[PDB]
């Protein structure tokens, strides 16, 4: 609760001085810079959505195949918070099989999608999941079948139940798809409240629990909206875990996160929203 007070005070000071842009640029300046050799290999060029968004070598997810283990995905491991997330780009038409291979191999229970397939007339992500029950998808390169089991469309987000089957073994797994449909690219959710309800729904599902593989989180690039979501979740969690006397430094936590994947949170206003969500979330809880 001491942490709640200090964070509100910090928020108000930043807000009054109009320092969000400067503080965000400071974070960009001091963010970790690690090699992305595998990502930059010529043969992986068509596996990357954006030339300026790559996974670091040290934290990238490796596909368990022998010919090419590369996917644009990173493991964010928050030690104190005991949270792990896989942040990845919105799959390309040729990497949908890879995406679901990763989900299978990493034993993820949930996938958090923070974008729409089409945004402002532009394709931002492949249609990597089935839209009708009787029309399943088969990914021949990775030998997986994907079936839409059910779908619940709400005003701010959609929750789906998917069934992923390893065709090689005929083993099946239930995957939860949490699709936030009202979060504009390079923007913020319509309110802290609707963001928090979404986050709480993801939390309640067990998808973030140590008993499962890490949740898969993605937007178009897997850094802007994806970064905002994970930062808020982790910081909210730390607000609860840490006893007085304590504080939660959102800037430090974000820098910690950026050790695992570049460019997490893409605008100063997304950073500001992160503060708001954590502050409001903590008050509610
Ligand atoms: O989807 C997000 O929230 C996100 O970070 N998107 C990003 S990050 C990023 C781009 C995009 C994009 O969507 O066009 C394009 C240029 N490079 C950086
Ligand atoms: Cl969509
Ligand atoms: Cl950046």
């Amino acid at each position: 609760h001491m942490a709640s007070m200090e964070m509100e005070k910090e928020f108000e000071q930043i807000d009054k001085s109009g320092s969000w842009a400067a503080i965000y640029q400071d974070i960009r300046h001091e963010a970790s810079d690690f090699p992305c050799r595998v990502a930059k290999l010529p043969k992986n060029k068509n596996r990357n959505r954006y030339r300026d968004v790559s996974p670091f070598d040290h934290s990238r997810i490796k596909l368990h195949q022998e010919d090419n283990d590369y996917i644009n995905a990173s493991l964010i491991k928050m030690e104190e918070a005991q949270r792990s997330y896989i942040l990845t780009q919105g799959p390309l038409p040729n990497t949908c099989g890879h995406f679901w291979e990763m989900v299978w191999e990493q034993k993820s229970r949930g996938v958090v999608m923070l974008n729409r397939v089409m945004e402002k007339g532009s394709l931002k992500c492949a249609q990597y999941w089935p839209q009708k029950e009787e029309k399943e998808m088969i990914f021949e390169d990775t030998n997986l079948k994907l079936t839409l089991i059910s779908e619940d469309i709400k005003s701010y987000y959609t929750v789906r139940q998917l069934e992923l089957e390893n065709l090689t073994t005929q083993e099946t797994r239930e995957i939860l798809h949490f699709h936030y449909t009202t979060w504009p690219d390079f923007g913020v959710p319509e309110s802290p409240a609707s963001f928090l309800a979404f986050l709480f729904k993801v939390r309640e599902s067990g998808s973030l629990s140590p008993e499962h593989g890490p949740v898969v989180v993605h937007c178009s690039a897997g850094i802007g909206r994806s970064g905002t979501f994970c930062l808020a979740d982790t910081c909210l969690l730390l607000m609860d875990k840490r006893k007085d006397p304590s504080s939660v430094d959102i800037k430090k936590v974000l820098l910690e996160m950026r050790k695992f994947r570049m460019g997490l949170i893409q605008t100063a206003d997304q950073l500001r929203f992160s503060y708001l969500a954590v502050i409001e979330g903590a008050k509610f809880i």
